[PDB]
């Protein structure tokens, strides 16, 4: 499914991700629109190392999420990464809070550090009243 954006801030405020290890529903919308344009279907393959990143919040299967062909992984959702190409994004949202469970927090999205970090992302949940 490819959120609107209001619809997805809506849901993720819903699935208790508004300050979630500090983090505001904002930065969650940025780190969405930028990963996967808010896209559930959205993968990346990186011929680099073999992995796959998978969603939503484009999580990768060397790290996080098990897809069996991707050599050296760990499994730190306990996920199998086609878990994270559904429409309803409970699983994702969970894997996402553990993720930032890790003392990196959001900036393990590396991307996120570019596109979200120290920046006005206020644009991202104006009008949709979370």
């Amino acid at each position: 499914k490819v959120f609107e954006r209001c619809e997805l801030a809506r849901t993720l405020k819903r699935l208790g991700m508004d300050g979630y290890r500090g983090i505001s529903l904002a930065n969650w919308m940025c780190l969405a629109k930028w990963e996967s344009g808010y896209n559930t279907r959205a993968t990346n393959y990186n011929a680099g190392d073999r992995s796959t990143d998978y969603g939503i919040f484009q999580i990768n299967s060397r790290y996080r999420c098990n897809d069996g062909k991707t050599p050296g992984a760990v499994n730190a959702c306990h996920l199998s990464c086609s878990a994270l190409l559904q429409d309803n994004i409970a699983d994702a949202v969970a894997c996402a809070k553990r993720v930032v469970r890790d003392p990196q927090g959001i900036r393990a999205w590396v991307a996120w550090r570019n596109r979200c970090q120290n920046r006005d992302v206020r644009q991202y949940v104006q009008g949709c009243g979370v």
